[PDB]
C-alpha cells in the first residue's frame, strides 16, 4: 500500500517523503507534473524525490492537457473571480488531482497526501476532488492536521541526514505555471502597502516600450484560440506567446482583495498576461457573435462557473452541466480580435468574423440602410407599457 | 396648449421650432439644460430659441443634480453595460425627461417633442420616461415619425458645415459616432478623442491618486473633500491626461441590433473602479456575489430605458442598504490608459490581518477546516459516486 | 405563389380563405394539424377548407411529435409560468410554425397568414417563429392589421355564398389540445367573478370520488415519462392517461392572473391535469436524483426557460443553449414517483430510483448510521465566518 | 459565569441542567419560550428547570413577536424551500438565538448551550446566529460534541416512554420524523398528522375564505381584522379542517445529505399562496420575474442558517420596497387538501379591465403590436439567419 503525493522539489515535501514513510510505514510515490512552472529541470526534481527516499518518482508532462482541458474552459467562461483575476492557482488543482488518482491506481496507492494549510483554498480544491474521484483513498494533510512545519522538517532532515537544501527561504512565496503566477509576501498583507518591482517576474514594468506598442490579432474557432497574427497555434502556444507579448507590455498585473471560501478576505498579487489577453479577446468576440439575451444570461453563468471552480467544485454536477451550456454557446464563437498591448493595458480596436451578428446595413444611416424604423414607435409603446401602468398606480 | 422640447442650439432643432409652429399651430417652449456638455454659452443658446420663434426659452443648470442623483447611483451599482462602458448617454435621459415634464406643467405644455431616431436607444429612454411620468402629454417625434432632417430643415428655412462626427457629451462622458468606424476592422484615429489625451503624452509622469467614499458616495480626492460633481470633473482631468477611459465597444441595442461605439469616460471609470475595489474590502462574500447580479441587472434596466421602472426603484432600496458601510479610500495609479490599484484603507474594513496572516498574531483556527471541507464537498461527492457507479 | 395558413375549421378563418384569395389574388393552402384537440373529425375539417375555396387542404397528425419534442421539454424544465400554469397555448405554437413553413416549401408558399390579435401572446409566438425560420416569407395578420372581424367575415360569406356555419358563438372561447385547455369568457374578465361549472371540460368537479382516490406511479427514464403503474407508455400515452386519471379527480384546474408580454395583466382559466401530474412528478424525481446546488441553479433555468417560451422565444439561442444544459441534467433523472390524485390535489407519497442520491445510512440515526458528525462543528464555524465578521463590523 | 440554554421540559435537557452543573461547575439559566407549541403549561415547565437545579428559570411569550417579525417576512418572500414547504423549523431559530443572547446579558451568561445534532440544520441556525450576535459567548453542544443522549441522561439521574415520533411544532407549522418514513417507498399513515384532518372528513363542506393584506402583511379574514398571529391561527384551523398544508418532501440539507420530511403547515400555505396571488395582481411583470429569484434566495439563506447575514438583511430592504402596494383581498376555496383561488380585488390593482377586454370599452391600441413584435424578435432572428446560413 503506497502513499501518493504531488511533488515539486521543495524542502517541506522532500522531507515529508521519508517522514510519511516513518509515520505510516508505507512506501511513497512522488508525482511531479510539468505545467510550465519553469525553474528546475523536471529530471532534477524527479531524482531529488528518489534521493529523499521515494520508492518511485515520476514526471508527467501535462502542459498541453492543462491548456486544452482546463485553461480553454476558463477562457470560454471568461473566468474572472471577483471580476478581477482568471483563477490563477485554481485551474490546475483538478488536473493535479486527476493525475494523483491515476498514479494511485497504477502504483498501488491507498493514500494520497497534500501539503495545503487550513486557511487556504487549495485544501478544498484537492480534498473535494479526491472525495469525488476516489473516495476509497485516505487523504493525509500533514501541514494542516499533523503540524508539519518547515522547522519540524529541518529538524527531521538533520536527524535523518536527508540530502536537502535548507538555506533561508526568500521573503516571497511563489506559485506559478504557464497560466499565471501568484506571489505572497508578508509586506503585502497590509492593504496600504504597495507592491515593489521585486514582486514581479512574468511581466515587465508597464512604463517600458513607450514608443513600441504591440498590436496583436487573436483568432478563435468555436471558442478555442487557434491563431495569432494569422499564424496557427495550439492553445498552449497561444498562452505562451501572449504571456510573452503581453508581459513585455506590463499587461496582466493584478492586485486583488479577494473572498476566500473559508470565510476570510486576503490580499493577493497575480501576473497573468496571456490569460487576460485571451479572456479579453474571447469576450470581445462573444459581443460580435452571441445574441443579446444569450449574452446577458451568459454573464450570469460565466460568474457562476468562476465561483464553482474557485470553491473547489470543478467536478461538481452544476459545473459539468454548465459546460454543456457553454459548449452550445461556443458553436459560432469564431473570428479574430485585434488589440493593442501597451502600458499595462489591453485596448481592443478591431473585430472580424465569418459568424458575425453585426449587420452593417441595419446599423448604418448610409445609403445601404435596411432598418425599418416604422416598427419603433409601437415597440417603445409596448416595451414601456407594464412599467407605465405601474407608475400610474404609484402616482394615483 | 404648447409644445415643450429640449434645445441645444443646433440647426435642425432651431428650425424645428418654426416648423412645429406652422404644422401644429402651437407655441413652443425651448428647454436648455446644462449637464457639463460645454459648447456655446447657455444664454446665447437661450436667445437663439427666442429668435427662432419660441414663446419661452429657459436654461436649467442641472450639473449637480446630474452628478448627485444619476451618476452617483451608477457608481453605486458599478454600472458597466456589456461589462464595458458606464452607460454614457443613458444616464442623463431620465433627468432630461423630468425637467421637460416640469416645464410642461409650468408653461401650459400638452405636447413634448424629441429628436431621437427610430434605430437608437434614446427614443426608448425618452418615451418610456414620458409614458411613466406624464402619460397625459402627447409625444412628438419629428425625426423618427415626420422625416425631419437637416435637409428638410435647411429647405424649410445660419448653416454650419456637417461634421463627420456625431458627438454626444456631458460631464459624465463622451460618445462618438462616425461612418468610418461602422466598419469593425477600422481602428479609431486620434481625431475621435477630446476628453482624453493619448496614453503616450504624459507617460513619464504616472499619477497616483487616492479616492475616498462615504456610504458609497465619492467624497474626497487625495484627502481633499469634493462634491460628487467635483469628483467627476477632477478625475476626468487626471484620468484624461493619462488616456484613461478610452472605450471601443460592440454593444447590443435594445432595438435588436449590434453597433460599434466609441466612448471617453475617464472620471467615470476611475470612480467605478475605485468603488468596486472598496466593496471588495467592505462587503461580505455572498452579498458581493449576489450584488454582481444586481449590478448587472441595474445596468440593463437603465440601458433599456427603464430608469423609472418598479424593478429599478426596488433595486435602489437593495443598493442603499449595501452602501451603508462602503466607506474608505482606494489608491490607484493612472498611466498608459490603465487604472492600477495599489492601496486600500477603511474604517469599515472586513479584512482581518490576524485571520489572514501566518505571523505570530495569527488568529485563524485551522482545526475547523477539515470538517468544513468534508461537508462542503459531500453533496457533490455523493453525486460523483452515483455517476461512477 | 401560395398563401399558407393554419386551419382548424372555424368561421373566421374559413371565410378568410376566399377573402385572402380575393385580396391577394393568390391561391390558399390550408394546413390542419391534429394536436389532440378533439372535436370535429380532421377529414371534415380538411374538406371544409376545400369547400371554402382552398386550392390544397392538408391534415398533419402531429400528436406524437407534439408530446415528444414540445411537451417533454416543458416537463424537463418543470415549466410553470407565474409559478402557476404549464404554458398551455404556448407550447404548440413553434410546432405549428414549423409545419407552416414546411408546407410553404412544399406547396410554393410565399406568404403565411395567421389570425392572432394585437393584444395577445400568440401573435408574438407565430411571428417571431416565422422571422427566425423563414424570414423570406411575408406574414399576413388579417385580424390585427386588416380589421378582419366576425362581422366582416359573415358579410363576406353572405355576399359570396360561402358554405359556412354562422350560428351564434357560445359565450366561451376555447383553445385546447392534448396538453391542456384554455377558456376565455367575458364574465371572468372581472377578477371578483368566480368560474362556474360550465367553464370546465377536461376535468371533473374536485368533489367527485370522495371515497375513491387514485394512487398512481409515474416512471421516468432520463427525464422522459416512460411508465405508469409499471406499464410502459409513450410520452403521448402518458399525457393522455394522466389527463384522464387526473381529470377524474379534478386535478389541474388553474385560475391565474398573468403578465402578458405585450404589457398587460389578464385573467385566465386553464385545465391541465396530465401536465400538472407529470411536472409535479418530474420535480419530485429531481429532488431525489439531482445534487443540491445543481437543483438550486436549475430552479433559475427552469424559470428562464418558461419565460422564453411564453415570450415567443422558443427558437431563440438562449432557449436552445438552455436545452443543452437541461439535457445534461436529465442524464440520471430516472425513477418512479407515487402520488395520490384526489380532491383537485396532487399528493406525493413515494419515491424510488436506481440513480438515487438519497443515502439512508447517512440520514438515519439507526444502527446503520454512517454520517461522521465530527466534521460538523468545523463546518458550521467556517460556513458562518464571513457573515460573522460582517456582523462584528456592523455592531462595532 | 453562567450557562444559558433553551428549555422545553424534556427529559434529556432536564438532566443536562444537572450534568452541565457538575461538568462545568457553573450555574444554569433555563429559558422557555412560548411560540405556540402547545404541550405542558409554561409555569410547570419553568418550575421543573428549578427542581432540576437551574439557578434561574424564565418564560418568554414570543408568539406575537414570532408572527410579526419572522413569519410575516417569510410570507413577504413567499418562502418555500425546494419550492415545497415554508421553512418549518427554520424561522423560529433566529428568534430563539436572540432571546438566549438577551438572557445571557441579563443573567451573567458566558456560555450558551444547545441540543442540536451533528447532521441536522438546526446546529447551523443556532451556531451561526450566536457567532453573529454574540461571538464572545462560548457555545456548548452536549448532544453533538459530548455524546449526550437519553441513555446517558437516564444513567446520570420522571422517565416517559420513547415516542416513535420526533415532533417539532409551533404556531407556524409542525415537522414529523419517524424511522418508518426514512424509507422513501413508505407512505405516511394517519397517526403522523395532528394539525390537519384528512381531506375526506369535511369534504361535504368546502370552506371559501377571503384573506386581506395591507402592504404585504395579512390584516383581515372574511372582512374581520386580525393580527398576524391571529391570521396564522385562524387559517391553521380552517385549512387544517380541510386537510390543507400536508407536505411530504425530500429536501437538501445544508450539511450535504438528502432527507425525507413530513410537515403540516395549513395556515402558512394559505397565507403564502394568497400573498403570491396578490403580488400577481399588484406587481409589474419584470419586477415579479426578478422577485421570484429573490424569493428563492431568501428561502435558501434562511434555510442555510443565514437569517442574520448581510445578504439576507439587504434583500429585506428590497422586499420592503416591493411590498408598498401589495394590498388587497384574495378569495380561495379550501377543500380536498387543496387551495383553489377564485377571486381577487385590490385598490392598488395593476389589472386594467379596459386594456384587457374586447368589449366596447377596449382601450388597447393594437397598432403598436406589429412593430413591437418585429423588434422584440429581431436579435434572435438575426442569430437564426446566421445559424442557418
Ligand atoms: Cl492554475
Ligand atoms: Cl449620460
Ligand atoms: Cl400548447
Ligand atoms: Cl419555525
Amino acid at each position: 500500500e503506497r502513499v501518493i503525493l504531488a511533488y515539486s522539489g521543495g524542502l517541506d515535501t522532500s522531507v515529508a517523503i521519508s517522514w510519511i514513510g516513518k509515520e505510516t510505514g508505507r512506501e511513497v510515490v512522488a508525482v511531479a507534473i510539468d505545467l510550465g512552472q519553469g525553474g528546475e529541470d523536471m529530471e532534477v526534481v524527479r531524482q531529488r524525490a528518489l534521493d529523499c527516499g521515494a520508492v518511485e518518482s515520476i514526471v508527467i508532462d501535462a502542459r498541453d492537457e492543462f491548456a486544452n482541458d482546463y485553461c480553454v474552459p476558463a477562457i470560454q467562461s471568461n473566468a474572472l473571480y471577483m471580476d478581477r483575476y482568471p483563477l490563477v492557482s485554481a485551474l490546475s488543482r483538478p488536473l493535479i488531482v486527476k493525475h494523483l488518482v491515476k498514479a494511485a491506481r497504477e502504483h498501488g496507492g491507498t493514500i494520497v497526501a497534500h501539503g495545503c494549510t487550513g486557511k487556504g483554498n487549495d485544501q478544498v480544491r484537492f480534498e473535494v476532488g479526491f472525495a469525488s474521484l476516489a473516495p476509497d483513498l485516505e487523504v493525509l494533510a500533514p501541514v494542516r492536521d499533523y503540524a508539519w512545519t518547515r522547522e519540524k522538517a529541518i529538524a527531521f532532515a538533520e536527524e535523518n541526514n536527508i540530502p536537502i537544501n535548507v538555506t533561508k527561504r526568500s521573503p516571497f512565496s511563489i506559485d506559478q505555471n504557464v497560466w499565471g503566477r501568484a506571489v505572497e509576501t508578508g509586506f503585502l498583507e497590509h492593504l496600504w502597502n504597495a507592491p515593489t518591482k521585486d514582486v514581479y517576474s512574468y511581466t515587465e514594468d508597464p512604463t517600458v516600450n513607450w514608443s513600441t506598442p504591440d498590436e496583436v490579432i487573436v483568432g478563435f474557432e468555436q471558442g478555442v484560440p487557434v491563431s495569432i497574427d494569422g499564424r496557427s497555434v495550439t492553445p498552449l502556444q497561444a498562452i505562451e506567446e501572449l504571456n510573452r507579448r503581453g508581459g513585455e507590455q506590463g499587461v496582466g498585473r493584478l492586485d486583488v482583495v479577494e473572498d476566500r471560501l473559508v470565510g476570510i478576505k486576503s490580499r493577493e498579487i497575480y501576473e497573468a498576461p496571456g490569460a487576460m489577453v485571451l479572456i479579453t479577446a474571447h469576450t470581445e468576440l462573444e459581443h460580435v457573435t452571441l445574441e443579446r439575451e444569450l449574452g446577458r444570461f451568459k454573464r450570469i453563468t460565466d460568474q457562476k462557473w468562476g465561483e464553482l471552480v474557485y470553491d473547489g467544485l470543478w467536478f461538481s454536477p452544476l459545473k459539468t452541466a454548465l459546460e454543456s451550456f457553454v459548449a452550445k454557446t461556443q458553436e459560432h464563437v469564431t473570428g479574430e480580435i485585434r488589440m493593442v498591448l501597451h502600458g499595462g493595458h489591453i485596448a481592443v480596436n478591431g473585430r472580424r468574423s465569418p459568424k458575425s451578428l453585426y449587420d452593417f446595413n441595419l446599423a448604418t444611416y448610409d445609403e445601404g440602410d435596411t432598418f425599418d424604423q416604422s416598427a419603433a414607435k409601437g415597440f417603445v409603446q409596448i416595451h414601456g407599457l407594464s412599467s407605465s401602468i405601474s407608475a400610474r398606480r404609484d402616482l394615483q
